[PDB]
């Protein structure tokens, strides 16, 4: 559709999930959003905000437990660096098979995997320089017990895979790209609840008011949600919000039309 409309959206109005299998490149996305050609870019500022928020949630607040399931990880691992200090076991999941290939290369420490070292050092500094980068990466690698296929739009997001009830379900920068509408968004929060213990933690971080995002020239849909619609959907899905933060920092105009980002910690009712 020549960029007139997002990829895989001509017929339905929103990028169909199989576009994440046929027309999606994790390496290109990683280079664009997590490897920086210049300092103090909007992408770098957003990543530092996410990292300080994850550090605050997992290391300063009471978000601790046995199992954490990361839903819609993408090809990234920055969102698990601080979580590995408070959770014994981490299960990482994604819809995209090429994202899963990217995570398994990182898990094996394959030379062809994306290099997360500068981000790891950054988290080590936040945490008090208790350890250096390599010791921090090895701890996270040992904490990641399973790499699974997921689909937030299904009532059993992880299929037949058996798992104990989780203490936390984390989802960063996934739901705006996976849910075509507010009813799907609410159903997806309910589907995630099925993986969670009663009183378990739900941690969500995503963009606000974004109808699309770019990976170079490739455009993908995003559910344009404001902060009120996110709170109403989280409350309707069966959770009580403990804290909710909105930041005005947005991605570069050539990468997305978001109007900030939100972070929330909720508990299953
Ligand atoms: C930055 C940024 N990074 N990303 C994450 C990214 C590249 O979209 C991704 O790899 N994802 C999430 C979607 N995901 C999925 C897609 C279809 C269905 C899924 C069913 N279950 C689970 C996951 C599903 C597959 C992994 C989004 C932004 C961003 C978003 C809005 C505005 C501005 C920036």
């Amino acid at each position: 559709s020549s960029g007139l409309v997002p990829r895989g959206s001509m017929e339905s109005g929103f990028t169909s999930k199989d576009t994440y299998l046929s027309h999606f490149n994790p390496r290109d996305y990683l280079e664009k959003y997590y490897k920086f050609g210049s300092r103090h870019s909007a992408e770098s500022q957003i990543l530092k905000h996410l990292l300080k928020n994850l550090f605050k949630i997992f290391c300063l607040d009471g978000v601790k437990g046995d199992l954490l399931i990361d839903i819609g990880s993408g090809p990234t691992i920055y969102q698990l660096l601080s979580a590995c200090e408070s959770f014994k076991e981490i299960v990482v999941t994604d819809y995209s098979d090429q994202n899963l290939q990217e995570l398994e290369k990182w898990l094996k420490a394959a030379p062809a995997a994306f290099d997360w070292s500068p981000v790891v050092t950054y988290v080590c500094d936040l945490e008090g320089n208790r350890v250096k980068g390599p010791e921090k990466e090895e701890k996270l690698r040992q904490a990641v017990k399973q790499v699974l296929k997921c689909d937030v739009t299904q009532s059993q997001p992880l299929g037949a895979v058996p798992l104990p009830p989780a203490d936390c379900v984390l989802s960063t920068l996934c739901l705006d790209a996976a849910c075509p509408d507010l009813p799907t968004y609410c159903r997806a929060l309910r589907n995630l609840g099925s993986l969670l213990k009663p009183g378990g933690f739900l941690v969500i971080m995503d963009a606000l008011k974004s109808s699309y995002y770019m990976i170079g020239e490739q455009k993908f849909s995003s559910l344009p949600l404001g902060r009120e619609a996110v709170e109403a959907a989280v409350k309707e899905a069966g959770y009580t919000i403990e804290w909710f933060e909105v930041i005005s920092q947005s991605y570069s105009s050539t990468m997305a039309n978001n109007e900030g980002l939100f972070s929330l910690v909720a508990r299953k009712l």
